[PDB]
């Protein structure tokens, strides 16, 4: 692998406005598992207060790929601009040193594992339920009008920070149970296969971090949508709130709501409440 064993420097064009102070930076402890790279806790001064911050770098053993990689994840993160409810850039170091992505950091993990761990024999009533699908909305919103396209949408995906905000994480930039039908069939990806997608992560919040079509193998499931079938209603939840879900699985996409309307939607039942 050329670039990375070839260059005793890795000259990567000066971007101001993102490039961050290395030695403003003190990194930490592994965050997650690492699926997507080596990725660290940090902390970060003067973002003279200091703030925590989630670091990615290249793993010892990186490609010239996975520099590319992250490379690419970095560049298409400065285009987005920042929205509270995903996972933003915070800066770059690439000047005179390894490559470092520093972005938001999300203590409490994914929210996936935040609604099952939180699941009763309350802390999971139908207001925090309803304000975690509203707070994604949010953010699918806004990501749209950026017209970038998720196509991995999931509660696995969603990420929950010290403060119980929820930011869509992607890691994606550079699953089957969460694909529209067009989706499954043509490999066709739009904003109106994310709002199917978050249908399901409308399903996955209200059984409280559930696995979508339980007893269903991954290879049934085309024909099963195909032929029309949809999960259930699940027992925490709402006739009104349920209608929503189903209408995300709408097989034609533009008998589906979009996401402006799902966060109006969700915004009423809200303050109702
Ligand atoms: C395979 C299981 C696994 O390892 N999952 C996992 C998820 C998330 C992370 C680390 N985070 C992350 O990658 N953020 C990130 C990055 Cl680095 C980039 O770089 C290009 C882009 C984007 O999106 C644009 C994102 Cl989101 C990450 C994590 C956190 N907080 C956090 C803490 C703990 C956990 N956690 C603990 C335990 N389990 C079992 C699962 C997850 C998850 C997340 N904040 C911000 N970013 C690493 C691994």
């Amino acid at each position: 692998d050329p670039l990375l064993a070839g260059l005793v420097s890795l000259d990567l064009p000066l971007d101001p406005l993102w490039e961050f102070p290395r030695d403003r930076l003190v990194l930490g402890k592994p965050l997650g598992e690492g699926c997507f790279g080596q990725v660290v806790r940090a902390e970060a001064f003067g973002m003279d207060q200091a703030s925590t911050v989630a670091v990615k770098m290249l793993k010892d053993n990186a490609s010239d790929k996975d520099l590319a990689d992250l490379v690419s994840e970095m560049e298409v993160m400065k285009l987005i601009g920042r929205h509270k409810n995903i996972i933003n850039l915070l800066g770059v170091c690439t000047q005179e040193g390894p490559l470092y992505v520093i972005l938001e950091c999300a203590a409490k993990g994914n929210l996936r594992e935040f609604l099952r761990a939180r699941r009763p024999p309350g802390p999971l009533s139908f207001p925090v339920l309803v304000s975690c699908a509203y707070q994604v909305a949010r953010g699918m919103q806004y990501l749209e009008s950026r017209k970038c396209i998720h196509r991995d949408l999931a509660a696995r995906n969603v990420l929950v920070t010290e403060d119980n905000v929820m930011k869509i994480a992607d890691f994606g930039l550079a699953p089957v149970k969460w694909m529209a039908p067009e989706a499954l069939f043509d490999e066709v990806y739009t904003h109106q296969s994310d709002v199917w997608s978050f249908g399901i992560l409308l399903w996955e919040i209200f059984t409280l971090g559930g696995s979508p079509y339980p007893g269903i193998p991954v290879e049934e499931l085309f024909s099963l949508l195909r032929e029309g079938h949809r999960m259930d209603r699940p027992p925490h939840c709402p006739p009104e709130l349920y209608g929503l879900m189903r209408e995300c699985w709408h097989a034609a996409p533009s008998q589906r709501p979009t996401f402006k309307q799902l966060v109006e939607a969700l915004d009423k039942v809200l303050l109702a409440v």
